[PDB]
């Protein structure tokens, strides 16, 4: 067990191994309780996140367990990964705090679109990397569900990672119509809707669908993609939703080339395939990676899938001390990634 040292930072106590030096808070709460630090073992900058009240309730405890399980799973260049996880606790009985260590990223995509107006080449490479990470995530039966520009981070080399910072940019702006009202008929392609929204915004400099609420959001979406026809209406189970959609005056599908005027036609074609209202018909991440828009980047021998992920815990209803002990197990069994790079 290494030697820890203690300090106070913006109201909070931090107790971390000596290996991590010069802790300085970043992001002013946007990222949670996170410090940049220098990792003396690799000579690299890292991010250290201290979980906030990880075991305060059954719900926090489960969320803590879930976050650690997800992070320990992710081994891919376009998804955030776990460099280390530690607690100052010597036993299960005194286990109360959880620290997670990851690579430190340079900037989020929200801040980047807000600053700059990106080239078609940069949009190609950024959306390619998102999709490549999504192929991976989705292969493990994991759905992100909250993809938006502030959950994507890039380094100066334009290398991108998918993250989730959890609770400026409204989630609802990027959320798929089928999970706007109810959560009944949805698949991994909710994430592909989000990618379409993100890609639109990178291309134009403008939130594609800036709805004020769930109802407005849906109205903005239908104005672009058109009100559902007979076929898709047949698959809506919710009376109130179908009533709502059918109570609107009909709107035709827009021609996306008339909306994203001057964009690469291949970008426009992919957008048409991502922003389809029928989630059974929306392009998957794997299919999208083969789209001609990514011809410069796509290599089918280097778009890996994930190992299987045991999500059976999600259906369980356990006590706080049980979720805590499971989380402890996961801290203890953590094997760090190989150093070398
Ligand atoms: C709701 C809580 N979510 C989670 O459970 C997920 C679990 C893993 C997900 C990964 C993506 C797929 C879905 C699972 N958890 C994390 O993603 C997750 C966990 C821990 C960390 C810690 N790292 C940072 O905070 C960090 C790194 N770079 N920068 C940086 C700096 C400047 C500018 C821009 C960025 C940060 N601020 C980072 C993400």
């Amino acid at each position: 067990r290494p030697t820890f040292y203690r300090q106070e930072l913006n109201k909070t106590i931090w107790e971390v191994p000596e290996r991590y030096q010069n802790l300085s808070p970043v992001g002013s709460g946007a990222y949670g309780s996170v410090c940049a630090a220098f990792d003396t073992k690799t000579g690299h900058r890292v991010a250290v996140k201290k979980l906030s009240r990880p075991f305060q309730s059954i719900i926090h405890a489960k969320r803590t367990y879930r976050e650690l399980r997800l992070l320990k799973h992710m081994k891919h260049e376009n998804v955030i990964g776990l460099l280390d996880v530690f607690t100052p606790a010597r036993s299960l009985e005194e286990f109360n705090d959880v620290y997670l260590v990851t690579h430190l990223m340079g900037a989020d995509l929200n801040n980047i679109v807000k600053c700059q107006k990106l080239t078609d080449d940069h949009v190609q490479f950024l959306i390619y990397q998102i999709l490549r990470g999504l192929k991976y995530i989705h292969s493990a039966d994991i759905i992100h569900r909250d993809l938006k520009p502030s959950n994507l981070a890039v380094n100066e080399d334009c290398e991108l990672k998918i993250l989730d910072f959890g609770l400026y940019v409204a989630t609802r702006w990027y959320r798929a119509p089928e999970i706007m009202l109810n959560w009944m008929h949805y698949n991994q392609t909710v994430d592909i809707w989000s990618v379409g929204c993100i890609m639109a915004e990178l291309l134009t400099g403008r939130t594609l669908f800036p709805g004020t609420d769930h109802i407005d959001q849906l109205k903005l979406i239908l104005r672009l993609v058109g009100t559902p026809g007979a076929e898709l209406l047949k698959k809506i189970s919710s009376e109130s939703a179908r009533n709502y959609i059918q109570s609107l005056a009909q709107m035709p599908k827009m021609n996306f080339a008339n909306v994203f005027i001057g964009a690469n036609p291949l970008a426009v074609d992919l957008l048409e395939k991502m922003l389809v209202l029928d989630s059974d018909k929306r392009i998957t991440a794997a299919q999208a990676l083969a789209h001609a828009y990514f011809a410069q980047y796509h290599d089918p021998d280097d778009e890996p899938v994930a190992d299987p992920y045991d999500q059976s815990f999600e259906s369980r209803d356990l006590l706080i001390d049980e979720w805590k002990s499971l989380t402890y197990d996961e801290v203890i069994s953590f094997v760090p990634p190989p150093l070398d790079q």
